[PDB]
């Protein structure tokens, strides 16, 4: 039951839950992505600390979307979690550009929601979805276009090269 | 006159005034709640400092309001402020309550004046609407469902106890 | 391929997946019990900090986990992560009651998998399993332990009582 | 003689004899691969760092080994030690691999040790050699692995640019 539930469709709830699902499992995709370069035999530090960074915020993500669920005075349902799409996510750049249409596809996912709440009449969705969530899509789906043209710049001739490059000259190891 | 006024209707201008008597009026009804509970024969000092707390906030919501009145180039128009409803509030638990309903009028009347920003094409009210109001208005609800779930399960066979408890050791002094 | 794999057993290197998935699962759980306490008409805050606290704790095991599957030339594999066992967890004492049977869970896990290094000659991961994994369950399982006698001792004649003073007195709000 | 030997086979002690000796063949290898990398026709000297370093760490495990030694009631003997297997080691690439073979024989010979521990019934042997040789070890060999890999990996059609790069990328100059 729920004392506080005001102008929150069921559509909205079900959606936002689906969302949640999304964010998990694109954190577990982060998590088996950033293993991966951890292995012995693909030892790419850089680019393990780049997609672990990208774990923790999608966590971070559904669980802001169940806090605001719960402020709401909606119910968490949790799914299974499906396992990432792979298993071995080959160069630096395979791993980019999957990265890019798993984040494309959180995005559309955060554009159906903001939609239906536009369809629903419910500006405190659309104002939650704003900051912390379309925005940061953005500013990080620019961030992994800018990451693509430089490991494509850098692949050239000497392909392993400029994947030792990319990972110790661009990404970060603060 | 205005030399300023631009996509600022009428329709918004009246509905802002209309919610600085409803934020006025919330204000004043914080402040009896607040002094009831400090009568010698409630004397529950957690719940004035609540309500005392939440009569300063829809003040400074009112407030606001008329900043961006001014702002907008309307022009701010007072009306009487009604007494609040009651004189004697009961339990901490009938309190709550009444001010669970006040606070759902309250999202209620900012629901409403969303969507007639959204009418009338008026993205700013929208903009202004979002964090110092709408996303306020669902913690602050949020925080007063936890409250009422809270007290409900603490009348259980001794509903004296049960207010002593909830005002020492929930409801804060600081 | 691993250039560094020895005296890593096959059989040694999928039970450890396996665990991950376990841990996974178990942080998974604990993310639901936790946002289930934080429910309009729950609200047990101390109750889901206790849970989130081990949600933290259940990641970074199978974290742990994974990065000692990559030091000893191991592949991590993931599985889809199953969704925890119920939507709604009832009382504090329900929830503890499940909390202890799913750390016993874990726990039976890390003394298979010690069995099978002990089996396998494998002394490493008999190191590995005994501070952050087999100390810290048996320390867990205990303050569980602990909590569950506070709560059954509070229920008496007043249950709403009990829970909340438990949840007030004993769970830490730091 | 000693008044305070206990539990402490003479297989155990001369096994421990046997790694002193190993440990200290070690250090010696690594001081020669050191030296080697700072000749003027080589001229790496984050290469000299690194195996600098291992002939400190290998030296300090031999000397800690011989504390225990005496700790237990055992009695140091030392023998010759030989001298290294090269006396030019190649590409950092060959040098590399030759540690990670070096290394491997010494995790065999803390294996084989410690199931000579297991055969004898002795924990305190278990116990010693847990941390500061078992661990260790894997980890050393993980980062030699890593290494490896990166090497490998710039070689690509340009040798010299590829080792350069390593060795001012990765290696430290700390």
């Amino acid at each position: 039951s729920s004392q506080i539930r005001q102008n929150y469709s069921t559509e909205v709830e079900a959606a936002v839950n689906r969302l949640v699902n999304l964010y998990l499992r694109a954190s577990y995709t982060y998590l088996s992505l950033g293993f991966y370069f951890d292995r012995d035999d693909v030892a790419l530090c850089g680019v393990c600390a780049f997609f672990h960074e990208l774990a923790e915020e999608k966590r971070e993500g559904a669980e802001r979307l169940l806090k605001m669920q719960n402020q709401r005075g909606g119910r968490a349902l949790f799914q299974d979690l499906q396992k990432p799409s792979q298993d071995e996510w080959g160069t630096t750049l395979d791993a980019m550009k999957a990265a890019i249409v798993l984040e494309k596809s959180l995005n559309q996912a955060l554009l159906d929601l903001h939609a239906l709440g536009s369809a629903q009449a419910d500006p405190h969705l659309c104002d939650f979805l704003e900051s912390h969530f379309l925005d940061e899509e953005v500013k990080l789906i620019k961030k992994m276009g800018d990451h693509l043209t430089n490991i494509q710049r850098l692949v050239g001739s000497q392909a392993g090269l400029g994947e030792y490059l990319f990972e110790r000259l661009t990404l970060k190891h603060d």
